[PDB]
């Protein structure tokens, strides 16, 4: 119960919050912005996106696919493409907490 544990998303146990931020920055850096991510990733994204409580918002109906492309400028981003046919953007920043340490 009240014990750190390691941060496991789809059955990854990363030993680290930025430790599982990189390895979702590895593949984003691989993709490009009109590329669509493979079935692979996209099963580690679906339980990262359900590990938040936006999570029946983000989703809708049900998850399609994941599109990466530009944040802002030259950053890239997951899209979550649903099946009704619409798209949304998850930041995979904030995939375990923030607790302060957001730096300003």
């Amino acid at each position: 119960m009240a014990k750190a544990q390691p941060i496991e998303i789809a059955g990854h146990e990363f030993a680290r919050k930025a430790d599982a931020l990189a390895f979702m920055k590895v593949m984003l850096n691989r993709y490009r912005p009109g590329d669509i991510v493979s079935t692979v990733d996209g099963a580690f994204l679906v339980e990262a996106l359900k590990r938040h409580p936006d999570a029946t918002s983000k989703i809708g109906p049900g998850v399609r696919n994941f599109e990466v492309r530009s944040a802002d400028y030259g950053t890239q981003c997951f899209w979550i493409l649903r099946t009704d046919g619409s798209e949304e953007r998850f930041s995979y920043k904030k995939c375990v907490l923030e607790h302060h340490h957001h730096h300003h």
